[PDB]
């Protein structure tokens, strides 16, 4: 109710091409869909421990301190932003939202109070427990920002005020480091080297200091796109790809079993596959020309090794490009879409992943991103701005 910014904004960023053998009410019908699909399946508020409480369904993990978790701040972060941009659709929108953030906020970080601890478990003991996870909050302070010019900061939560302490308070205090990169989470560092590419939020940044005026969100800025070109041209001149984390300085990628993830957390893999949608959102949203080369380069290349056919996408890439997975999912395939809509040539291959994803439905994380990738390049992630 009340939506400044309601269902479906299908705005036209300059520069960038949208699916176009389909109309716009088409695009929109397919988001509407598929969210109600995934809403019945992940959004869940039957928190024992936190009524009123929303949160959403993650993957069978394993056991968390004893706890059993059912869900992430990752999936937390999604659920909120997803929530807020189909406002004036699902009339209960802001009430979600608002359930969403209260668990944000009653499962705060150990370490950094103004954050989010990462794991959601159905205990008044877990709520507290855990410490963050970079990416969750950044999703989460994002999304205040657009409930901000959603419904405006005037009602029970102060949505703007929030963001602002969220952001400062939170992230820049306990996840920008020293030399201005992004660490893993507060459990980290200030001064640590090890970062998580696919937590290179530049669209995210550049509202942050739009809503903050902290210039320190510019300079973390440049100095990944830096970091992200140093690294590339010696570890990816071929293909533009990043390794699900990065270390040291001059950046390189991190050895196998990175924090016990993967034995790829070297390569492309599932962190990493969610990176070409973070970072084209900043040239589509901003024109940052740095993010139209990266993902050019990412996209020219995805398509040649697959001949201009998205199912033909694997789960997992050495930097070489040379293939890690086996089968086509979503947060793999539709980031490699996204990355390419700055080129009107690639008009076909938008069209071919369009029709790939739109009715793709498998877990929660692929579900889920796909989610975010289908409303941003329909247009229907609209920028907050003052």
């Amino acid at each position: 109710a009340k939506e400044m910014k309601p269902f479906p904004q299908q705005v036209n960023y300059a520069g960038v091409i949208k699916p176009n053998h389909v109309t716009q009410e088409s695009l929109n019908a397919s988001v509407r869909s598929y969210y109600d699909n995934w809403k019945k399946k992940y959004l869940k508020n039957d928190l024992s421990s936190l009524p009123g409480g929303y949160y959403v369904k993650g993957e069978i993990t394993g056991d968390a301190d004893g706890f059993k978790p059912l869900g992430t701040s990752e999936g937390q972060g999604y659920g909120m932003i997803i929530t807020v941009l189909m406002a004036g659709y699902d009339s209960n929108a802001q009430k979600i939202y608002d359930g969403l953030f209260k668990t944000a906020r009653t499962f705060k970080s150990s370490q950094n109070p103004n954050l989010m601890g990462w794991v959601v478990a159905d205990s008044k003991k877990a709520q507290g427990h855990f410490d963050s996870a970079t990416d969750g909050d950044l999703d989460i302070a994002y999304s205040l920002l657009l409930a901000h010019k959603q419904w405006g900061s005037n009602g029970t939560v102060n949505y703007l005020k929030e963001a602002q302490d969220m952001i400062t308070k939170g992230i820049k205090a306990s996840n920008v480091t020293n030399n201005n990169q992004l660490n893993l989470g507060d459990w980290d560092s200030k001064s640590s080297l090890d970062t998580r590419p696919s937590d290179w939020m530049m669209s995210h940044l550049r509202a942050f200091y739009e809503f903050t005026g902290d210039k320190t969100w510019l300079t973390v800025i440049n100095n990944l796109y830096d970091v992200y070109t140093q690294f590339s041209n010696k570890y990816s001149p071929n293909t533009g790809l990043i390794s699900d984390f990065v270390v040291k300085n001059p950046p390189q990628p991190a050895p196998k079993d990175f924090l016990d993830e993967s034995e790829y957390t070297n390569a492309y893999y599932y962190n990493a596959s969610r990176v070409p949608l973070r970072i084209v959102m900043d040239y589509a949203m901003y024109g940052e020309k740095r993010s139209k080369v990266i993902s050019d380069k990412v996209s020219s290349w995805i398509q040649n090794k697959t001949n201009g056919n998205p199912s033909k996408i694997v789960d997992g890439y050495q930097l070489n490009g040379s293939n890690i997975g086996s089968y086509p999912t979503a947060v793999f395939v539709s980031p490699f879409i996204a990355a390419s809509i700055t080129s009107s040539n690639n008009q076909k291959w938008v069209n071919s992943g369009w029709d790939w994803m739109k009715n793709k439905r498998e877990r929660y994380f692929s579900d889920s991103y796909n989610l975010l990738t289908m409303l941003f390049i329909t247009g229907n992630w609209w920028k907050p701005v003052p």
